């Protein structure tokens, strides 16, 4: 059979998950569109809309439908966003929310939207005995201006109900999945046969009224008039009138104002005239109001008939596609639902006072070819029903997960899925939601519950895409952030409409999950609780993963003891505690024979790393040879996207000393391989004589025509620090002095002056290399603040003292040639007291605050 | 001269902060006890505390007063914690936060205490004119039924004096500064002139009442009687008969009811009697109330008087101690105020119809030996030019700093200090406050300032606390971070009592700055923006900063290309994607010459990675030799926390078949290494045929003595990826089966079975070891749910394969012997098929889920 043959609208669950991934049909989209359309279609059109049309103006519950509509539809696009960033797996909306957000969102979401649920399983059993005392045959249970009893009367009912379809959902489901189709037919055979009687518009059960009042007409049968007859009667019940309108109009209403009233009697608007002036505290046969009907009450009252989108994708796995079903088939499912709540509304102006929530002369909606007070009774029961097998199945899928620790008991079932434990905790926490026995105060219980997990989703869909979460990527149309932000406000704002008491003390319980989930889920994956939650975090920020952020390479001396520690005290102001450090070292080899002394080592430079205020990482390799546990560093600094930008290292000071020392092969292989890995190296020259704590009272900086612009950061970063002038000095062989004071000032850094030199000849120069910055400079914008200028090697001129010998010096080095390194090994500290010479390498952009 | 010499109670700022570390007094605690007490005696104890006395039950302001008391006291302890977590710098309290808690919640606390002070201006310089126009010489602009006159009365003339004392405060600073003692005695010798009074407690001045009316007498001075002379006379104003009481009662009251009129009338409670039914519209000489008094609307009046207690400790650098005066120099200052505000509430026990706010024949207290009636005017200018002053000086050092950057133009200042576009900002942020006009409505705009900025302060210094920051460790009395909780939860409960529509709205403004202030700061430190704070994050949570997490040790082939994917395969079911995965390798010498044999390796394992699904990091090391570049990365792996605790290793296959191999040289060298590194090592043995994509449908662990309970965590992971059945099986040379089996079943891990193994001979054993383990074990419990035993090498019996061959296979490796290396090499794979050899560390403490 075409359809109608394997075809529920109960939630998959947690059993139909197990084996479709233990073990590792095609329905279409019809499938997955009318289980969205079924449960959405509660009770609230049936006998409580029509009340909101009555007791509040029709340009007013035009906007409460809208915005209602749209917290919903604007959650369905985050639902869309869900169903595309995966494999869909099995199982309801649960488990697609739980492994695309990970198991702390999944928590939060489920648990909210079971309390949702399993409070939809107490509106709808309320609901669905008030046809019988009000609209059926009546069998209550005892008078004399008893308006609490017929409290005390539906509590006992609906416990009896409750129990009821509470024992014939535990033995044989079987039932319920046969009687899944008629559940259907019910909700739309009625809502087509009071279509098809607007669409009549020509008959009307007439009432009875008197000068502005109602009368309800229970036992007043006399037809609106006093005494008829050939003599006169008595319909004992006066003041002034008694006139008989027809209510079911058809051509004209203009109901479009509000008429809130409270806990008074009904008035139609000027019907003939009123004259009292006195006490009216009588209680006869007329028909009053029940409670007070302001704006934010009645908006948490129609909330609930707009709940159960995300049960519109709980038949995942049997679809055939899944990816594209879950979207146009829910999207669709709430803008035809949608347009039924926005037609209908306006659709029901043609009746007049219907502001009467009970009866007048006892009937419902009164405007179809009486079908319609027994099919939403089957309606109502069967989307009671839904939610009862739904919701233990949900409490199973929780509990299986392990996520909470707690919930161990209630994943127990019965020998095939079949949930036992959840069913009784489901329908203790129905029944303490019976006792309140109302449905106008079950639904803003009801409806928080929802928008908060409402609120979840679009909070979670809308922080995945702006911190790029790995696993998450969604192919489908729109679903932007900027979207889902819209969600989430327009989520919170009815949330706080409702009632804002409740909404932050269940926001606060909801916010508080999210954080338990954390401590058992980061203590099961690392062992130790407090440590691992801020460790996980850590791992979260470097997996989802200039200014220089620096190694700096000290050695050891003959204990385990640093041997110049104002090397740390220039990189402690040079950084100023804001980045990435690694202090690495180096020992001799076989860590078996050796360990003791590293450990003494990173305990002494663990000791120092603090005192000079630097805060950073040590690390202490032992090797074999002395030059690759450096290379073993270089390639290998920090973990993830933490790499050092730069290394920072002292030069030999002892070079050419010993007979075969070959330290020095060390650094000029130290520079190439700073040069060739394409990182930037920072050589203190005279590593004593740099200042500590004392403080002083002209730093110069010398351009050679490579490696510029970060010549210009670091006094702009050192100065900060303990403040003194300073000199740029630029060489050349015009204009550009101009452009350089300009760019000076366009920054407005510091009090920097300008020297233009000039020199025949200088080395260290090719004039193919602006070609291959650019293609990198190009690669990477509008407003360019950064210096982009356009204009045997003997380097005994030296020219850098005649104006020199007051501060701290910076230079280029020559780029490093091969054989003859001990030709390289030119010193240009002639009479040059400090200096750090300084290389770039060949992608620094230097955009901002150069 | 002993005191008076240099004494303000202006706050520091900061210049005085930039000469205090440029440049790198002594006053006692009576310097910073005074200042607290100057600031905190306000305007609400003279013209509004006696209306909340009357208009309000005794016993209800009582626990209003005392619970606005215990809202700031139990920040006050926060400031306690605050300032012995340092060297309390200089400047104001902003520079004390700042330093304390980074820039984050600085600038969120030093924005909120300006907008509280800027406001503060406004409402005592709205309360300073009020005595002008109700106590002294009425100067008003225009009658005939106007109460909204009055309002545009006190605009105009509270527009001058803000220009006034806005003017008097940019020139002539020092004036401010000489009169800073003359407004301490202003308020001292009213509060005792009030003590004073009431301790006289003899006299009165009458009023004249009617029947159940209050009557007000501004006019109306015929002395409560209708006519009384010798001949009659008219007193023209009645109804029932006017009596003259005596207002100032001193022995009983009994006024402990709380009376909140409404837009009324007053009324005594029962005087003689009242008689009329009608309309009594009349504007006659009667005094009305205001408008409504319930409580919330009244305790946003009262907390404006409870509120300057961070500008108790203004005065830093000027003391000798700083950290013992802040915190007794504070508590005691707000015990000595909270004494004050108990006492005289039940102290106005005394009084009767203490209702009328404005007058009853024009005056304010009356309860002393008229003094109040000025005291009170010098003590509120002085009070609102403190606040003038005060508050520019905090946008100084907020723009100064550079923490926000649209803040740029408000560090300005006249060549010393004097902040000057900051005072015109503040003047035009007074004026908006000052148009509202109404001491009672900027009070609730004022208190909910001051209250967020008392609400973040106590949520810093408890997450400082819980997350344990560095540079975080208080050295005082009590500061518990509980405590400081008890003050979060209640600023925020007494910020939703007040206004919880704008709670909401200048929360999430407050808490907006907060990440603005994160983004411009992780993006100066890193250059990058979006992703420097992720990396910051990181940075943080390392900063701060069993379950096996381990290091890989894969090799590459002669391409860039993997050896044996079935170890990735092996790593990504043993730990499903949760905890820390280091990916190592190792190549060929010379990284100049190598980098791109690296950088293609790297992208091939980094392919490889992801097709496997397991979340890890990978790290490639060019080095000279094979051996020193794996142990260049076992003492080097993650960065700092993040320490790999295994390492994992396939074995070497083709052992034994070259003639100078030494690849298991690197083997037995790689075992000792990670022994004497208190290092894990798994070795898998057939890396080949070993499950990736493809399900399984008996594992077997064989516990000899040494390095158990790590045997059975690992089936214990790898069966939640795809489960069989686990054979348990020990060694021995009796009892020890039953605790097996109790222990196996008090975890209620699986099916696993037992098998008592006696073996007379077996090597790799030695006694003095568990002695060795129980100092490790006593230095870590109750419960200990882990697995504790009481009771030439052949190896060649091997009885492990009697009852094997059926699925993976685990084992004990021996302890490595020194020479002889290839006499270790004993392998134990007679018949075995796949065998994962393990070897624990030392310190492996197995408590939960072993």
């Amino acid at each position: 059979l075409s359809g109608l043959a394997n075809y529920t609208n109960l939630p998959q669950g947690s059993r139909e998950h197990e084996e479709a991934e233990n073990n590792e049909r095609m329905g279409t989209f019809m499938g997955v569109y009318l289980p969205c359309l079924q449960n959405i279609f509660g009770v609230i059109l049936f006998l409580r809309l029509t009340w909101v049309v009555g007791i509040a103006g029709i340009m007013e519950s035009f906007c409460m439908v809208f915005i209602c509509c749209s917290c919903t539809m604007l959650t369905a696009i985050s639902m869309s966003a869900i169903a595309t960033n995966g494999v869909v797996p099995a199982g309801g909306s649960y488990y697609m929310i739980s492994r695309s957000l990970g198991p702390e969102f999944g928590g939060a979401v489920g648990l909210c939207f079971y309390l949702g649920t399993t409070f939809a399983g107490a509106m709808y059993i309320l609901g669905t005995i008030e046809i019988l005392l009000a609209y059926l045959f009546p069998a209550m249970a005892i008078a004399s201006g008893e308006a609490a009893a017929m409290l005390n009367n539906m509590r006992v009912y609906g416990t009896c109900v409750l129990t009821c379809m509470a024992t014939v959902v535990f033995v044989g489901v079987k039932y319920v999945n046969k009687f899944a189709l008629v559940f259907l037919g019910c909700v739309i055979l009625s809502i087509l046969a009071i279509y098809a009687g607007v669409i009549k518009s020509a008959f009307d059960p007439p009432n009875f009224p008197i000068c502005l009042l109602g009368n309800r007409t229970l036992s007043r049968h006399g037809f609106d008039v006093c005494a008829k007859l050939a003599w006169e009667g008595n319909e004992t019940v006066i003041q002034g009138i008694p006139g008989a309108a027809s209510g079911l109009i058809k051509e004209n209403l203009w109901s479009s104002y509000l008429t809130k009233g409270v806990i008074v009697e009904r008035r139609g608007m000027p019907s003939v005239g009123l004259a009292d002036g006195t006490p009216v505290d009588m209680d006869h046969p007329y028909v009053f109001s029940d409670m007070t009907s302001y704006f934010t009450l009645l908006v948490g009252i129609y909330f609930p008939s707009v709940t159960g989108i995300m049960a519109g994708s709980n038949r995942s796995g049997d679809l055939r596609d899944a990816q594209k079903s879950i979207p146009t088939g829910t999207i669709l499912a709430i803008a035809t639902t949608s347009a039924v709540y926005i037609s209908s509304v306006v659709l029901f102006g043609a009746c007049i006072e219907g502001v009467v929530l009970r009866d007048k002369f006892g009937e419902a909606v009164n405007g179809n070819l009486w079908v319609i007070v027994i099919g939403s009774f089957f309606s109502t029961c069967g989307a009671g029903l839904q939610s009862l097998t739904g919701a233990p199945r949900l409490l199973q899928a929780i509990s299986r997960d392990g996520i909470v620790p707690f919930l161990q008991v209630f994943g127990h079932g019965k020998a095939n899925g079949e949930p036992t434990w959840a069913l009784l905790l489901t329908a203790c926490i129905c029944e303490i939601g019976i006792l309140i026995a109302s449905l106008d105060e079950v639904a803003p219980i009801l409806s928080m519950f929802f928008l908060m997990c409402y609120m979840f989703v679009n909070l979670a869909c809308a922080v995945q895409t702006l911190l790029r979460t790995p696993n998450w990527r969604p192919r489908f149309r729109y679903y932007h952030w900027t979207l889902s932000f819209l969600g989430m406000s327009l989520c919170l704002a009815l949330m706080f409409i409702c009632s804002w008491y409740y909404a932050l003390v269940a926001m606060l319980i909801a916010g508080l999950i999210y954080k338990y989930i954390e401590y058992r889920g980061a203590e099961k994956e690392w062992g130790d609780g407090i440590r691992g939650l801020s460790l996980s975090a850590a791992r979260y920020a470097l997996l989802r993963l200039w200014r220089p952020q620096l190694l700096v390479l000290v050695r050891v001396d003959q204990d385990q003891n640093v041997v110049h520690p104002q090397l740390l005290s220039l990189t402690s102001q040079l950084k100023a505690g804001k980045g990435l450090t690694i202090v690495g070292s180096v020992l001799e080899g076989t860590f078996l024979d050796n360990h003791p002394q590293a450990q003494r080592a990173e305990e002494s430079i663990r000791r120092l790393m603090e005192a000079e205020k630097v805060k950073g990482f040590c690390q202490v390799v032992i090797s074999s040879n002395l030059r690759d546990g450096v290379s073993h560093l270089i390639q290998s600094g920090g973990l993830g996207g933490l790499q050092h930008n730069t290394v920072l290292v002292g030069w030999p000071r002892n070079w050419r000393q010993k007979e075969d020392h070959q330290t020095w092969r060390n650094f000029i292989e130290l520079v190439r391989e700073t040069t060739a890995g394409h990182l930037a190296l920072l050589v203190t020259k005279n590593v004593s004589m740099f200042p500590g704590n004392p403080e002083r009272f002209s730093i110069d900086v010398w351009w050679i025509v490579h490696d510029g612009g970060m010549l210009m950061l670091l006094p702009f970063l050192l100065r900060h620090h303990k403040k003194c002038k300073m000199r740029i000095f630029t060489v050349a062989q015009i204009q550009m002095k101009k452009d350089l004071t300009t760019f000076l000032y366009h920054l407005r850094i510091t009090a920097e002056v300008e020297v233009v030199e000039m020199h025949e000849s200088d080395i260290s120069a090719y004039t193919y290399e602006k070609t291959l910055v650019m293609e990198q400079r190009s690669q990477i914008q509008m407003h360019l603040t950064k210096n982009e200028r356009e204009r045997a090697v003997r380097l005994n001129e030296v020219i850098v003292n005649k104006s020199r010998d007051a501060k701290l010096v910076l230079l280029n080095m020559p780029g490093p040639p091969d054989e003859n390194y001990m030709e390289f090994l030119e010193v240009l500290t002639e009479q040059l007291d400090r200096v750090m010479l300084v290389r770039g390498g060949g992608r620094e952009v230097i955009t901002i605050y150069s």
